[PDB]
């Protein structure tokens, strides 16, 4: 049932279920990233450079490229086998794509999401999937702002909004501030 | 494109499986202890299976009995709530059974499911159980297991010497 | 009176970050409660003094255990990470004020406080936690600093 | 200010007194808690007393102090062996539960006039109690805050007999 | 170096550092618990059969023998490898064995040590190993009980003893018991 | 016969590791990374070192500072106090040192025993508490057959000859 097979440069991981694929220019180390996921407890699909595919008009699923199965890129240290030196239970042979966190360098041009309100989106083979973006700065825990990219993409998904439930108190809150007397 | 089971549906680093089989108050009591470690309720006592590829089960979490389980002592307890947006999932394709008290399969619509039987004795760890079947059959489908490492033991043995 | 801060139940101690922009406090008490730690609330603290010895600090009636994370945008902590994260109130112990002995009165009472530099790659999450338990143990014997001094002393006294 | 029989422990910041009968290991779960980072604050002979009208308190007695026995290892300190996160001075009691041998609505039970609500869990032959405790600890404080989930779960089977 | 190996039947592990040698019976579950050991961190030498030799006269040695290398025993399900289910950081040659938890069935005949006085020790090629015996009552945590072990075998080694502490304030305590009227 | 050397000596999983060269940002507070991580102290700062064979170094603790690290902004704090005894070792062989600089396979001799060494190109962001574990798995991995250059093979192979 073999479709077309375009190529993406990016990481993607498998974050509590999530297949999330991670890009950026280099000198983020969505690498490094990656590995740092994996000691957390997800699992790795491709390092660098990812197969997708579509299958449904909403899905699209990932993979490695077969050559580079298991492989992850350490710029400095060497190449690495993640299964072998995480185990199994730290790859996954493929994922659907339900996020792209496109890792973007901190410069005060422009601005970013303080609401989580934006739906920004990618097109992939007629698939838009759901994109976010986050500032990079040399040193932010990387890993948990993925971690928490993907649990809050699953909660607003099953109806758990938090930027909804702030702009709806909004005026409770801003009625209990301004009782700073 | 329906159906329903009697089951847990939990996914096990990435991977889909069902536990059937009742007793040792098991089941939920299970489906908690592979919460606590970091793992995936879909469905505690009854899930929804339908079918998607030719050889591809999905199970999926009622719009309604959504992520609860029942533990005797504290009663209904919310998984989300609980344990926040890690610890539940909604999908997981189903990649292995494993019913509690060698290898088999289970087809349900005509996919034949790969199984595993666990003889079972009341003290049982089974979440490191459930925890090691899944690792092994993702283990297994990559060109690994026990049989392969062992003849290369024998062969180190044999020969290096 | 009411503060700005982030307040962390860390092993039970309630801390108060106190740290300054850039640098998010808030991606560090993200972490904090990744590794196990409860958030009572970031910014607006609703603190209130309750012994001539102690102090509390808690939650706002409203939109208690909210954060705002740069890019991901507004996030709701027990949602994210289950019950086991969040925390009505607890008595504050220790201020971590970040930076880039001390003290410090709230409603009078004098509160220690503790001040790390931060530097380019640090893991504030990590440092803080140290603190925490450092503060726990100084605060129940064990001084570590007076003890090495105390053994570096009697070894200045040894020679030959 | 009197004194009491149990375990207190610190439970993702909920004190929770564990009392239990013999041959349900208390001082093993205490363990295994502290393990999963929880702290100690007292295995036996815990410090009770009243705060407020609402509020209970246990503290450490001063001079067994973080220390319990394991049949077989004998005496352990606590924080010697796991560290400054694995003790506590003190903590309000929020919740007892109640370990059980015996096997056959809600509870309660009282210190210094307080009404301190009570869980009680039977120990069916093989179960683990460090998850069910914790469990027990942040379904209480779900419940504390409004989320319910025994009264949802009902309230959303009412509407869905009605949907007839 | 090929000196002489004797054979021992039990579990090998390597407990935070420590060389920890688990014996016991059937049916006290000796590779589950040595599973759930490595599950939290822990690494496996050998399962069901260690080879040990001695190598001065206070340090012995233990290792998997060859053939057994990386593999364990679940009646549950059959045979593992543990270095592809765990990865690297789970398997390791071997280790000094510092410490035998020989694991008893609890029946009402033997005391047990209620103290950590008790010093009992079992000689293994003339070095005299120190070693402990716990109960075992199915559905006990296992893994817990030598963790703590081990870490408390540490502690006194290093000067820091319960026992003594407690012994030592026997007095001060009782004192205070009485003292409430 | 001892000597000593300046730098850190962890027990990660097992594996005797020496991190030499601070990188200002301190290996103290890579150290520190290290415990709480589950690895275990031997030695900060200055380690004592000593031969046992050849092909083998020891790596102890003196008796005086012995598991002490210093963190600049709080000051002094005692690992076994604040970790436990399951965060600090008295000994360790050294298998391997890893060289944080501020193909490869490069040794360096301590005694005549050539040691197995890695240098890290070090750029400010670095985790490198996940550099060195995985330094630690890989250098185990090695040992047993495993590389990495072998998978690449394995996977070259079932590309070009589809399927095995």
């Amino acid at each position: 049932q073999l479709a077309e097979r375009r190529s993406m440069h990016g990481v993607l991981v498998d974050i509590y279920g999530l297949g999330v694929l991670i890009t950026g220019d280099s000198g983020v180390g969505k690498s490094e990233t990656a590995l740092e996921l994996v000691q957390r407890g997800h699992r790795l699909i491709a390092d660098d450079r990812v197969d997708v595919y579509q299958q449904d008009e909403q899905t699209i699923v990932g993979a490695a490229p077969p050559i580079l199965s298991h492989l992850l890129e350490i710029r400095g240290l060497g190449i690495i086998d993640v299964m072998n030196l995480f185990g199994a239970g730290a790859v996954r042979e493929d994922t659907t794509i339900s996020l792209i966190v496109h890792l973007e360098n901190w410069t005060p041009d422009k601005t970013f999401d303080r609401l989580g309100s934006g739906e920004q989106t990618q097109l992939i083979f007629d698939v838009p999937v759901p994109k976010i973006t986050v500032p990079f700065k040399v040193g932010r825990n990387l890993a948990i702002i993925i971690e928490v990219a993907a649990m809050n993409f699953r909660a607003k998904s099953m109806g758990y909004d938090a930027t909804k439930t702030f702009e709806k108190n909004l005026n409770h809150l801003i009625e209990h501030n301004e009782e700073t007397d």
